């Protein structure tokens, strides 16, 4: 059992994840060029409240590269709620398994970074 190598991005608003054509890859410069594709996948955590009901938090995004993480049967596009797409230029479109997903016993996770000029919907924020 795995998880993202990288923290989430919060969803606060109405607005799901989507980035422009080029742009949303995570910062990893233990990565290479052909590496900078994948996908975010949104999580959705239900909690009692204080009334006594169930109700849904924030919704969190994660990054997983192409080919990797729970879709990684999914070839890049693919239609599938909760899944949106992000590749750089010169990416290649071929399964990252070399990268894989993290193991939290012995990995931290990577603070999630976005490249200087990346624009995000209402609600998400980019450290
Ligand atoms: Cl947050």
């Amino acid at each position: 059992n795995t998880a993202s190598w990288f923290t989430a991005l919060t969803q606060h608003g109405k607005e799901d994840l989507k980035f422009s054509r080029g742009q949303g890859v995570p910062i990893n410069t233990n990565s290479s060029p052909d590496d900078q594709i994948g996908y975010y996948r949104r999580a959705t955590r239900r909690i009692r409240g204080g009334d006594g009901k169930m109700k849904d938090l924030s919704p969190r995004w994660y990054f997983y590269y192409l080919g990797t993480g729970p879709e990684a049967g999914l070839p890049y596009g693919a239609n599938k709620d909760g899944i949106i797409w992000v590749a750089t230029e010169g990416a290649l479109n071929t399964p990252k398994d070399h990268i894989g997903t993290r193991n939290p016993a012995n990995n931290a996770a990577i603070v999630l970074q976005l490249p200087q000029g990346t624009t995000l919907p209402k609600g998400f924020y980019a450290e």
